[PDB]
């Protein structure tokens, strides 16, 4: 049937690209702007991009690296750009987690703390919700202050880090603990029966969702979702912010994919799992959005302000909207213990597979002194300590801007879509997509259609130079909540973290080009030959030609 086809493909999909940083994304681009743009790159990178990476596992069966290595020795350098990316990532995605763990342990009393706003940290100007309208020039929503004065302490700028936060460095080191003990002692992402670390996501999900929709401002809160505004496509920040959205949902550019392909038999039909996984996965992002954007809706009519200025234009939008629907609801300490379990489980599965991923990468790239026993176990701690200390910055009362900084350049943005380009741009116009055809059909059973190759070979690359073109030409600075601007030095810190992996790319030529002998037309030559990449015999392999 069809059911035990998706028991097989597991849940794991999901993650907090779907129920955290879609739907600020969504929020800070305006409305239904951010949909067009969204499904065009899902349809034309996202889905394409995806099963390449797929089937480029599938096909050499290596990792990260040594797959770019036999699909093209030269532009070897975008194995490498992913290690860097993840790392990045590593270390900004752990600090969501941190935020999770310390609403999780904040929940654990009678009364939520954000429910009302008589406590300590409340500045005066605070008042309820409800009797924002139902009866002093500004007030402020009791959600908003926990998430800006308690949790987050919020600083006036990144240059005032401010004293460190010790109860959320504690509840970041805790989950880094977790990551490390999971992953030096083997432990799967999926705790014992994958039952229940995949239904879980779904079933809280669609409570929320439920409760969402009954809100008596959810009409107005979804036409805001839905209906496009035609003026904000002008603005070519959309397209980076969709596009690289559809790349971090679905761990593209990572060499993540890449490994997971690599498990897959050679005689496989991993064209229906990535057409599945990806609507799915696109599917339960834009499924989600409903859940928000009706709760900000009901938010909005209920303060008597606009949708688009209810809440933060940022991350911490699901800890805005979300912590409040938990507010509404028949027991609501126990529904706020199960989202910010969920919440953790979703995004520690991901942290397991990246943290253990970017590891593997890294012992196989410098084996010999890696090897496997003392000497990785002392790896596993070295790299969480260091990305540990790394993400410590982001923990200080200055630590929201330091975050938005790593989101919006280190794992998204035009780092995303320059390896994107370049794995694309290998495949389709060097390697050859109707080359990779004849290795697919041999593969899956079957020669696809036409979307896939023109997808690699026109589609993605005009996609992004064409976003990365646009994004300098009508080039706007990064702000925080669209009214803090960033100093100089902080987007060129921001720009460094982005330059880092995509400088990889070029570097490694230059450094292959020199190791190699000969003269320079033989040299370019040489190191664009494949070296034998469908190399088994374990399975009915066609020869490459
Ligand atoms: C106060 O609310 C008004 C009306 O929504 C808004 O125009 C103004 O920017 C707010 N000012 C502050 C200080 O929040
Ligand atoms: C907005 C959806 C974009 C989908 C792109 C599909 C490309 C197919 C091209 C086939 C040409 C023969
Ligand atoms: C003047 C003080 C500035 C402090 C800004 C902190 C930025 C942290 C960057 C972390 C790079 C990995
Ligand atoms: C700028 C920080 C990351 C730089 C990575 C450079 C990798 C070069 C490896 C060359 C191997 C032949
Ligand atoms: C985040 C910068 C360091 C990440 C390591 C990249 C790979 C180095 C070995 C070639
Ligand atoms: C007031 C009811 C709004 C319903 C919006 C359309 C259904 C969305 C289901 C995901
Ligand atoms: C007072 C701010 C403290 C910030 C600590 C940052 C540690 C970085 C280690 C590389
Ligand atoms: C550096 C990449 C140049 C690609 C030129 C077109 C393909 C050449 C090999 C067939
Ligand atoms: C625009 C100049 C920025 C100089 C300070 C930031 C550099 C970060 C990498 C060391
Ligand atoms: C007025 C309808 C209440 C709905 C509560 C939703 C709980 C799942
Ligand atoms: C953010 C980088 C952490 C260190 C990774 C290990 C380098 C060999
Ligand atoms: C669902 C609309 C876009 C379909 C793209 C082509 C798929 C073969
Ligand atoms: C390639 C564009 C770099 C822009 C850096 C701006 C630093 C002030
Ligand atoms: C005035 C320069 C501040 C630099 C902060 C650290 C950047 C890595
Ligand atoms: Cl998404």
């Amino acid at each position: 049937s069809k059911i035990d086809f998706v028991l097989s493909v597991a849940g794991g999909f999901v993650g907090l690209g779907n129920v955290w940083r879609f739907p600020y994304l969504c929020y800070k681009n305006g409305g239904g702007a951010f949909l067009i743009p969204y499904f065009i790159f899902l349809f034309g990178s996202g889905l394409p991009v995806f099963f390449l990476e797929i089937i480029i596992g599938q096909y050499t069966s290596e990792g990260g690296i040594t797959c770019w290595e036999k699909i093209c020795p030269l532009f070897s350098g975008i194995g490498y750009a992913s290690v860097v990316i993840v790392s990045l990532l590593n270390v900004y995605y752990i600090v969501i987690l941190a935020w999770a763990t310390y609403y999780l342990f904040q929940s654990f009393q009678k009364e939520l703390p954000w429910a009302h706003c008589n406590h300590s940290w409340n500045t005066p100007h605070c008042m309820e919700d409800t009797m924002r309208k139902n009866k002093s020039t500004n007030f402020t929503s009791p959600v908003i202050e926990f998430w800006e004065r308690n949790v987050l302490s919020l600083s006036p700028g990144i240059d005032h880090p401010g004293s460190l936060k010790w109860d959320l460095a504690l509840c970041l080191l805790l989950v880094w603990l977790v990551c490390f003990f999971c992953i030096w002692k083997g432990v799967r992402s999926t705790g014992k029966v994958v039952y229940f670390t995949a239904t879980f996501p779904f079933a809280m999900l669609l409570v929320l969702l439920v409760r969402g929709l009954t809100l008596p401002g959810a009409g107005a809160g979804i036409k805001f979702y839905l209906y496009p505004d035609i003026t904000r496509l002008e603005d070519p920040q959309v397209w980076i912010d969709a596009g690289t959205q559809i790349f971090f949902s679905y761990a593209i550019c990572l060499g993540a994919m890449t490994s997971l392909g690599s498990y897959n038999k050679y005689k496989y039909n991993s064209y229906r799992d990535c057409m599945l996984l990806g609507c799915l996965n696109s599917g339960t992002s834009f499924v989600s959005g409903f859940a928000i954007f009706s709760i900000l809706g009901f938010m909005a009519q209920e303060q008597g302000v606009d949708i688009a200025d209810v809440a933060e234009s940022g991350p911490g939008l699901a800890f805005i909207a979300y912590p409040k629907a938990v507010t509404m609801m028949p027991l609501p300490t126990f529904w706020s213990i199960l989202f910010f379990i969920m919440l953790l489980l979703l995004g520690l599965d991901s942290q397991f597979v990246e943290v253990e991923g970017q590891i593997t990468s890294l012992v196989d790239l410098y084996p010999s002194f890696l090897r496997k026993g003392y000497r990785r176990e002392i790896f596993i701690a070295f790299v969480c300590s260091i990305s540990y200390l790394l993400g410590l910055t982001m923990v200080t009362e200055g630590g929201m801007y330091v975050f938005q900084l790593f989101d919006y350049y280190a794992a998204s943005g035009v780092c995303l879509l320059w390896v994107a380009f370049f794995e694309c741009f290998v495949i389709a116009w060097i390697y050859g997509g109707d080359n990779l055809y004849d290795g697919i059909e041999d593969m899956i059973g079957y020669r696809p259609g036409p979307w896939m190759k023109y997808s690699w070979a026109v589609i993605t690359p005009v996609l992004c130079v064409g976003c990365f073109i646009f994004s300098l030409v009508k080039y706007v600075p990064l702000t925080y909540n669209k009214t803090y601007v960033y100093p100089n030095w902080a987007i060129g810190l921001g720009w460094s973290l982005a330059l880092s992996s995509m400088l990889c790319v070029p570097l490694v030529i230059v450094i292959r080009l020199c190791q190699t002998e000969g003269p320079f037309l033989v040299r370019v030559k040489y190191l664009l030959t494949p070296r034998e990449p469908n190399r088994w015999a374990v399975e009915r392999e066609g020869a490459t030609p």
